[PDB]
């Protein structure tokens, strides 16, 4: 009804980017007076109730590369950064945030490593150029990612990286990985049993798997909308019924790894890290609009992935700063095999 | 170091119980203090790294009048919370109800094979065993009194599926698997938490399961050392070894071989009215549990210390476990299959 007439008008710049955060404000406090609950035996029960639904789930259920190298860091990562001061750029963030998951990975130059969901390949890359003896295996499901990470190769003179074309969640081998990551992959899947217990499978003996989520810190849930003055929900997430987990979640799903360390990142990190994304949008909006005329096929068409993206980095830097970033965050766990 | 004199003085009844109960209270503001942290990222951090110094620690460190127990406990001398419906719920009727929630979410049934880990003086051994005859029942204890009193009451109350094994649990070699384990109360006598539950993990059965309760903080853990040199309370309630306060969350890291099916809590208000109606049994009948305890301690300062210690123990853990609604201090359920 107005849910679809308000975005037009928005569209139309006649909703000014802090109207935008007063909205986002209202749905963000709706989401958490939903999830909260007043002891801690319901807080609990309803984790654990979310959880067992995903078992009884499958295990799961397009943006002009151009627009990516104006938006995203020159990595193009599809994932926070990390911000020491905000004097830190977008690109240092990137790279401090990649040299965190080594770290925290226990990555060790001659490993066998496979980045799961690669996107275009800025953890396969950072890995394969620091630890010039590990062989990098990254898998998308993208054509034109894999032929970007290629291309990177041949540019950067890298012979240890081999990219596969294949969903994960129907991949099959035989080749076991001594380190495996999950780099804001989960949040595409559903049925975290099945998910795990799969790529299980493909940990080497004394292996270790590295999964960074971004979560609400007590509460799961499917992203559905709240009400009727709903709009943010079905307009970020259109289709599909995607999770948001929560940063114990997959403390429940060790039935086929175990973890080894769990750490959570404030929600300040995704927030800056959208703030830069805008920004980058904002500063360049122009060639953004031919990059997307070319690729769409008209102005109009255009100017409706534009507001989505502005829409999308303006929420969510909203909804991540919550409560100085102690509401939505990050989740990194590091598993083992089971 | 006047510790001691305060200590002496509350022996011989000149510390009222408001003011053992204020003395909780300043422990419990200043436990919660340290513990709580501003981020998420330091709370989680030290939690994880509290879990992972129980990994390198031994499973555990290197006598009570029965009829004191019986003026104490309820009836089936539960050493361990009730679960209170209402406040018209009584101690009694609390140990059974906690009972058969434990049966119910430990999806026992007639016909199993029962391992009770700790069982005391076998209230839930016998709880069981008297539910279900068909189940068979093993209790384990290390006290020679404890297992006499189970079989002496398996003689009064004409049991013949119930076994008393008298050993120590960290030291127990078994090749006999069960369908159901139950450690209600326990792993607050455990350290390493891991070779725990990788010694029972071996005794559970092929689908079988484990049921572990344990009192708890809601958000962190932390070892019984004293938090300044005003803190009587860690040392005079726990005058040996380095024993742990978990968390709800502790035992979800050690998954290695185990693994969760379910997990609750209880509000620590069930604790908290246990502990009271502990203390209330004790003072009605002050004069009988003198008369055993001059008797088995021979003097009647002795016998001061140690009803003391218990009245002093019901009073700050009924206060400690009501902080803040019963939303700090708690009980955790956690359900475990093998693998
Ligand atoms: N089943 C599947 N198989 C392969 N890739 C998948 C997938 N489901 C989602 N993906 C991809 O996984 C990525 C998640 S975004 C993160 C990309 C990368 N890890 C980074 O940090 O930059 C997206 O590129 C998405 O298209
Ligand atoms: N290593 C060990 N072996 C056997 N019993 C032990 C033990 N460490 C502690 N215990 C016993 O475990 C019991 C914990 S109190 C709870 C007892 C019983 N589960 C109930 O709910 O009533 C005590 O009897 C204590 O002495």
């Amino acid at each position: 009804e107005a849910v679809a007439n308000l975005i037009k008008r928005i569209e139309h710049g006649e909703v000014s980017d802090e109207e935008i955060r007063g909205m986002m404000k209202i749905q963000v406090q709706k989401r958490l007076k939903w999830g909260y609950k007043p002891t801690h035996e319901q807080q609990l029960a309803q984790l654990v109730t979310f959880a067992q639904s995903l078992k009884g789930m499958e295990m799961a259920e397009e943006i002009p590369l151009p627009f990516l190298h104006i938006m995203c860091g020159k990595t193009l990562k599809f994932s926070p950064g990390y911000f020491k001061d905000e004097s830190t750029t977008l690109d240092e963030s990137e790279v401090y945030m990649m040299d965190l998951y080594c770290e925290r990975a226990q990555i060790k130059d001659g490993q066998s490593i496979l980045d799961l969901g690669c996107g275009h390949g800025s953890l396969t890359l950072h890995v394969a150029q620091k630890y010039r003896g590990c062989k990098v295996t990254g898998i998308t499901n993208s054509v034109s990612q894999k032929e970007f990470i290629m291309d990177q190769c041949k540019k950067l003179d890298l012979s240890n990286v081999e990219i596969i074309l294949e969903d994960v969640t129907k991949f099959e081998t035989e080749i076991t990985y001594d380190r495996i990551f999950a780099v804001a992959l989960i949040e595409h899947m559903k049925n975290y049993e099945l998910f795990l217990k799969k790529v299980s499978t493909w940990i080497a003996q004394d292996g270790l798997l590295f999964v960074e989520h971004h979560c609400h810190k007590v509460f799961a849930y499917q992203y559905e909308p709240l009400d009727e003055d709903d709009w943010y929900t079905e307009y970020i997430f259109p289709s599909g019924t995607l999770v948001m987990s929560s940063s114990s979640i997959l403390l429940y799903f060790q039935e086929d790894v175990s973890v080894v360390n769990h750490w959570t990142l404030s929600g300040k990190h995704p927030s800056l890290g959208f703030k830069q994304w805008l920004k980058r949008l904002d500063d360049n909006i122009d060639e953004v609009k031919e990059i997307f005329e070319s690729f769409y096929g008209s102005k109009e068409k255009a100017m409706k992935f534009i507001t989505y993206w502005r829409v999308f980095c303006i929420a969510h830097s909203q909804m991540y700063s919550t409560n100085n970033g102690e509401e939505w965050m990050l989740s990194q766990v590091l598993f083992k095999k089971k």
